[PDB]
C-alpha cells in the first residue's frame, strides 16, 4: 500500500487555495516535465514556465500570477518551492525506527538514553553520553564518552562521534560522518613531526545537517564551533578550531583549514578550500573550486581559477601566463619607445 | 603453500602461444624491471622495451613483433596488457567467503538472501532487501529497506546502502562507500535553509565499480542513475540526480554536482569538478583538477587551471593576471597611437 | 575529578626552570588571550608577544629572552611550542581501553593478539593477522587476513585494513580510514574497462599518522609504501604503488595518483593533487590546491592556480587569459611596426 493524500490534505499542510477539486488523490511529487496525473508538481523557475500548459501533472503548486489562465488544478501559494519543500516530507519512504534499544546495542551503565530514543543494532554508546528525546541512532553508530545529542536528532547508520562532542537539537547526520577526530596537529623538531594532543571538543548548534563521509575535527584547546542552521554536504573536511556562523551552507568536497572563521549566511560552492587563520564576513559566496587565501571583509561573490578550454587551447593560455612578466616588461618598453618618437 | 601455475596453464587462460617450455612453474606477476625467474612479466608500453633483454622474468607476454629476436620464453598474444589484466585474477590472494549467513548477521524476515550468497559478521539486511546469487556481503555492511544487489556482486566490509538502492549484476564496492544518502537539498526562506526530503532512489547498472569512501546520493524525485560498466575510483562524490553513461570512468576525488549528465565512454581525471545541471557528450576527457562550468557538446580533452611554477614565479604570474584588463587597455591605446603617427 | 598537575610536575616533564612558585596547580592549557589563572600558556609566535603582559594565564612557557622583564611565573625552555606539544598529552581526556578482547570481538583461531592489546566491541580480526603489544583496536574495526599492527599502535573505532597490510610501530589511525583497498586498475578493451586484480599489499613504517576517512590503496604488483614518521591528515587519497618518504606531511584532501614517489621531509598543503608516475625530491613544499603535473628535482615551494578576486573582476581576468595568444601576437606585430618606423 503506497502513501496517498488528497489535494485538500496537501493544500491544508502548506496553506494553499485549491482551484479545482480538493478530493483528487496524489501518490507523489514530480517536476513539470516528468509528472503524471497521480502526481503534484510545482513551478518555481520562470525558465520552466514553457512546460506548464503541456505538463501531465494532476495539479501544480503556483503563484496567484501563474494560476491566472492555467487550465489544470492549481494549488495557489506565495512560494511554490517552499511548499514543495514542506510537502516532500509527506512522501518520504525512509524507514523510522520505533523507540527502544536494540538488544545488540552496548550502552554504558552511566550513559543516559531517553526512553523515546531509538538505538540500532551493534551501536556503542560510551560512558557519560546523553541521547535526548526522539533521537534515532542508526545501526553501527559509535557515540564517544560524554558526547551529547539533543532532542529530535537523526544519525544514519555508521556515524562516529569521538568523546566530548556536544550537539544541539534536530541534528541530521548521514552515514560515514566522523565528528571529533584528531586533526593534523604536529610540531616540527629538526624535520621530525611531534604530535600535539587535541584536547578541545566540538560544539554543534541546532538544526545542523552533516553529509556522508564528512569529517569535523575536535579543537586543539577550545572547541571547533558549528552554529545553528548550518548545512554541510558530503565529503567536507572541517579542521580543528574552525568556527562556522549560523545559517551558512557548504557544498560537497569543501575543505576548511584550521582556525578559519566563517560568518553567518555564507555559501561555499563545491570543492572550495580556505586556508587557515582567516576570517570571512557574513553574506559571502565563494564559487566552485576557489582557493580562499586571505580574509574577506566585504560581502559578495569571490572566485579563483581559469575558464575551461579545449586542452590544446588551455595549454597555449597556460604557456602565455608563464610569459606575463616578460609581456608586461615588453609593453612598458614599447610605451617608453612610442613616447620618445 | 603459494599459488602456482605452469606457463602452459597461464597461456591456455589468455590464448597465448608458448615459445619455450610450457612446464615452467610461475608464482606471480611483475613488471620487466622487478621480475625474477619465478614471475611472468609483460611488455605493454614501447617506453619499457629498453628493459626487455635484461629482465630476469621467467617469461614475458609479448606481441608476435616483440617476440622476434627475444632470447627468453615468450607468451605471444595480440594484447599483452589485456592478457596481464586477465591473469592477475589467478594470483589474487583476497579471501573468498563460503556461502552462508554469519550467525551475528541480522536479516529481516521479509528480506530474501540467495542461498549461494555470503553475509559477513555484524551485517544488517533490512525489510524487503534482495541479495542475488553468488553475492558476497562483507562484515558490518548495512543494506537498507527494499535495496537490491544483483548476482555476482562483491561488497567489502563496511559498505552502507540506504533504502531503495537498486544494483545490477557483478557490482564491486570497496569499504566505506555510502550509496543512497540524502544530498544537499535545501530551500532558502529569508536566510534560513529548509530541508527538501530526498524521495528518489539510486539505480546502478551491471559491472559497476565503486571505490573506497565514495558517496552516491539518492535522487530528489527520480533516481540517481549510474550506467553499465561505469568505474568510480575512491573519495568520489556523486550528487543527487546525476546520470552517468555506460563505460565512463572517474578517477579519485572527482565531485559531480546535482543533476549533471555525463555521456558514455567519458574519462574524468582526478579531482575534476562538474557544476550542476550541465551535460557532457560522449567521449570527453577532462584533465586533473579542472572545474567544468558549462555543457560540453564536442568530444575531446578539456582543461582549466594554470601551470605549476616555483612559488616566487607563480606569485608574479598571479599578480600579472589581475592586471590583464589594464594591460589589454594599454595594448589597445598603443595600437591606436602607432596607427595615428 | 579533573586532571591537575603542579607547575613543578609540568616543568620536570619538559626540563623547564620555574621562575616563580612550583606548587601552583594547573588544570589545563590555553593560548595567551584565552588563558585563565588555572591554565598554563606559551609564547611561540612573535606576533602574539603583544598579548603576553595582559594574559590571565597562571604561568607561561617562555624562552630565557621573553622571560626577562616578564612579571608572571615563567617556565623557561629552549622551545615553548615543543614543550606545549609534550605537555598537551598530560591533559588529554581520550578514553584508554584496558588490555583484553571484548566478548563480541571475532578473532580467527590463527590470528595472534598480544595479551597487552585491547580489542573493542564488534571488531573482526581475520586469519593470520598479528596485533602487537600495547595496541588498541577500536570498536567495529576490521583487520584483514595476514595484516600486521606493530607495538603501541592506536586504531580509532571503524578502521578497515584489507588483507596483506603491514604496519610498523606506534601507528595512529583515525575513524573511517580504509587501508589496502583496490584502487582504479582497469585495462580498456575497445571502450570496455577490464579489471586488473590488485595483488600487492601496503607497507607502513613506524610513527605514522593517518587521518579520518583517508584511503590508502594496495599495490597492483608490489606494495604501496609509506615511510617512517609520515603524517597524513583527513580525507586524503593515496593511490596504488605510491611511495612516501620519511617525515613527509600531507594536509587534508590531498590526492596522490598511482605510482607517484614523494621524497623525505616534503609538505603538501591542503587539496594538492599529484599526477601519476612523477617524482618529487626531498624538502619540497606545495601550496594549497596546486596541481603537480611533472617531477620536481629542485627543493623549495611550488604553486599553481590564480589569485582570488571578487567574482566580477575574476570573470574579466579569466576572459583576458583566453585572449593571451591574441595579445602576444598583437604585442609582436607592434614591436615589428615600431622597429620599422
Ligand atoms: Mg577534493
Amino acid at each position: 500500500s503506497t502513501l496517498s493524500y488528497t489535494l485538500g490534505q496537501l493544500a491544508a499542510h502548506v496553506g494553499a487555495e485549491v482551484r479545482g477539486d480538493a478530493d483528487l488523490p496524489i501518490q507523489g511529487l514530480a517536476t513539470l516535465q516528468e509528472a503524471g496525473p497521480a502526481q503534484l508538481s510545482f513551478l518555481a523557475n520562470p525558465q520552466y514556465r514553457k512546460y506548464l500548459p503541456e505538463s501531465r501533472a494532476g495539479a501544480v503548486l503556483l503563484t496567484a500570477a501563474d494560476a491566472d489562465g492555467f487550465a489544470g488544478t492549481a494549488l495557489v501559494v506565495a512560494n511554490p518551492y517552499l511548499a514543495y519543500a514542506s510537502l516532500s516530507h509527506l512522501f518520504d519512504r525512509k524507514p523510522k525506527a520505533a523507540a527502544g534499544i536494540h538488544p545488540t546495542a552496548i550502552v554504558a551503565a552511566d550513559a543516559e538514553v531517553d526512553p523515546s530514543a531509538s538505538v540500532g543494532a551493534y551501536a556503542v554508546i560510551e560512558s557519560g553520553a546523553r541521547i535526548g528525546a526522539g533521537v534515532s541512532i542508526g545501526a553501527h553508530c559509535v557515540i564517544g564518552a560524554r558526547s551529547v545529542i539533543g532532542e529530535g536528532g537523526w544519525l544514519a547508520p555508521r556515524v562516529t562521534l569521538y568523546h566530548d562532542v556536544t550537539i544541539g537539537a534536530r541534528v541530521s547526520i548521514q552515514s560515514g560522518a566522523v565528528i571529533g577526530g584528531e586533526g593534523f596537529g604536529f610540531a616540527n623538531e629538526k624535520g621530525v613531526w611531534q604530535k600535539i594532543a587535541q584536547i578541545g571538543g566540538v560544539t554543534i548548534g541546532d538544526d545542523v545537517e552533516i553529509g556522508a563521509n564528512t569529517t569535523i575535527d575536535r579543537g586543539a584547546l577550545s572547541d571547533t564551533l558549528i552554529g545553528n542552521g548550518v548545512k554541510l554536504d558530503n565529503q567536507i573536511m572541517i579542521a580543528h578550531n574552525v568556527q562556522i556562523g549560523d545559517h551558512t551552507a557548504m557544498a560537497a568536497c569543501v575543505g576548511i583549514s584550521g582556525s578559519a572563521k566563517i560568518g553567518r549566511h555564507c555559501m561555499l560552492a563545491g570543492g572550495v578550500g580556505l586556508v587557515g587563520h582567516i576570517e570571512i564576513c557574513d553574506n559571502v559566496f565563494v564559487t566552485g573550486m576557489t582557493m580562499v587565501t586571505r580574509s574577506i571583509t566585504e560581502p559578495g561573490s569571490y572566485s579563483s581559477g581559469t575558464a575551461m578550454q579545449p586542452a590544446a587551447e588551455w595549454k597555449k593560455s597556460a604557456a602565455r601566463i608563464r610569459q606575463l612578466d616578460d609581456m608586461a616588461r615588453r609593453l612598458q618598453q614599447l610605451e617608453k619607445r612610442l613616447a620618445a618618437v
